[PDB]
This record gives structure tokens, sequence and C-alpha cells, in this order.
């Protein structure tokens, strides 16, 4: 059995890091973000070559780490995907959660 890692995770991939607590989604299944492949939840970085390591924000195939993180309609809910859920009708949550900019994602 995995651990949960301490808060403070950085996703660095790209020129607009974010930063992954995992206290803050305990309420959120393992193996809803680590999701299985071949039938096993798969616990490597996302972007680990031959997963989404398309690095084109652009690309809409599932290799597309841009996709991944920001997409609605995705076979596994997104970072965005979920957090657009979440906020439901609440404007303030919305800009918080799912904001481009000054949100907890992106300041
Ligand atoms: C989505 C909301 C998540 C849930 C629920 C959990 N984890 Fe997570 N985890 C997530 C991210 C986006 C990251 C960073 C990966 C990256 O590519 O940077 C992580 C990281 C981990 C790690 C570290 C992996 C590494 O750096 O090699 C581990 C071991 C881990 N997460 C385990 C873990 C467990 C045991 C969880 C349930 C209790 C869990 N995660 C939930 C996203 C999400
Ligand atoms: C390689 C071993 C992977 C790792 C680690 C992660 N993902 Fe993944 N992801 C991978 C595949 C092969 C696929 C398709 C799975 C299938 O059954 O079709 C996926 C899919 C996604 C999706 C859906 C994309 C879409 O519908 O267009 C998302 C949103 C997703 N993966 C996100 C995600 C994140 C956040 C991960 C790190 C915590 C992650 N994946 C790991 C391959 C691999
Ligand atoms: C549902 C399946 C989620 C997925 C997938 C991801 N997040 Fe999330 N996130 C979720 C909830 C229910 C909450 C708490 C909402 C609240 O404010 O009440 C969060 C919160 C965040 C936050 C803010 C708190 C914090 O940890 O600073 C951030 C910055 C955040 N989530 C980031 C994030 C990222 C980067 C994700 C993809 C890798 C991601 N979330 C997925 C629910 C869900
Ligand atoms: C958290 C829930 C997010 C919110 C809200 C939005 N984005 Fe995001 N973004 C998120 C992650 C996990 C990442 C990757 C972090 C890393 O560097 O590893 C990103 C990255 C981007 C980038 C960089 C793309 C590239 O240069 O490769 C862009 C341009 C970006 N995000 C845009 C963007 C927009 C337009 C958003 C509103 C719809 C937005 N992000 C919100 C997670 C989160």
């Amino acid at each position: 059995a995995p651990k949960a890692p301490a808060d403070g995770l950085k996703m660095d991939k790209t020129k607009q890091p974010v930063v992954f607590n995992h206290s803050t989604h305990k309420a959120v299944k393992c193996g809803d973000c680590h999701h299985p492949v071949n039938g096993k939840e798969n616990y490597q970085k996302c972007a680990t070559a031959g997963c989404h390591d398309n690095m084109d924000k652009k690309d809409k195939s599932a290799k597309g780490y841009y996709h991944a993180m920001h997409d609605k309609g995705t076979k596994f809910k997104s970072c965005v995907g979920c957090h657009l859920e979440t906020a439901g009708a609440d404007a303030a949550k919305k800009k918080e959660l799912t904001g481009c900019k000054g949100s907890k994602c992106h300041s």
C-alpha cells in the first residue's frame, strides 16, 4: 500500500507551476487520480514518459499533459473538470478553484 505524500508538492513541468496538497483532496479516492492503467492503479508522476508526456498544450489526445489537467469530458475527472463540478453556482469558488489567473492554482 502506497502512502499519500506530504502537502506542498510542486507540479513543475511547465512555466505555470502548481502546488498540489493531498490533505485537501482527502474526500477523493486515490484511484480517481492515480488511475488504473492495464488494470492497476498507477502511482507514477503523471508526466512519466509514455504517460501524459506531450507538452504541446494544444493536443487533446490522452497523452496531452495540459489536456489531462484542464479538460472536461475526460475519462477520469481533470483538476479543472472536478473543480468545476465542485464550485457549482458559487462565483467565488469558481474563481478560487477554476480561475485561469488569481486562482488557487495559478496566482
Ligand atoms: C487527485 C485529486 C489525487 C488524489 C485523490 C490523490 N493524489 Fe496522489 N498525487 C496527485 C498528484 C497530482 C501528484 C503529483 C504527481 C506528479 O506528476 O507530480 C500526486 C503524488 C503522489 C505520490 C508521489 C508520486 C511521485 O512523486 O513519484 C504518491 C505516492 C501519491 N500521490 C499517493 C497517493 C495516495 C496513496 C493517495 C490516496 C490516499 C493519493 N495519492 C491521492 C493527485 C492525487
Ligand atoms: C502512465 C502509466 C500514466 C500515468 C502515471 C498517469 N496516466 Fe493518466 N492516463 C494514461 C492512459 C494510458 C490513459 C488512458 C486510460 C484509458 O483507460 O483510456 C490515461 C487517461 C487520463 C485521463 C483521461 C484523458 C482523456 O479522457 O482524454 C486523465 C484526466 C488522466 N489520465 C490524468 C492523469 C493524472 C492527473 C495522473 C497523475 C496523477 C495520471 N493520469 C497518471 C496513462 C497514465
Ligand atoms: C475531484 C475529483 C478533484 C480532483 C480530480 C482534483 N481536485 Fe483539487 N480540490 C477538490 C476539492 C473537493 C477541493 C476542496 C474545495 C474547497 O475549497 O472546499 C480541492 C481543492 C483544491 C485546491 C485548493 C486547496 C489547496 O489544496 O490549496 C487546489 C490548489 C487544488 N484542489 C488543486 C488541484 C490540482 C492541481 C488537481 C489536479 C492535479 C486537482 N486539484 C484535482 C477536488 C478535486
Ligand atoms: C488547478 C485546479 C488549475 C486551474 C484552476 C487551472 N490550471 Fe492551468 N495548470 C494546472 C496544472 C496542474 C498545470 C501543470 C503544472 C506544471 O507545470 O506541471 C497547469 C499549467 C498550465 C499552463 C502551462 C502550459 C504549458 O506551457 O505547457 C497553462 C498555459 C495553463 N495551465 C492555463 C490555464 C488556463 C487557461 C486555465 C483556466 C481555464 C487554467 N490553467 C486553470 C492546473 C490548473
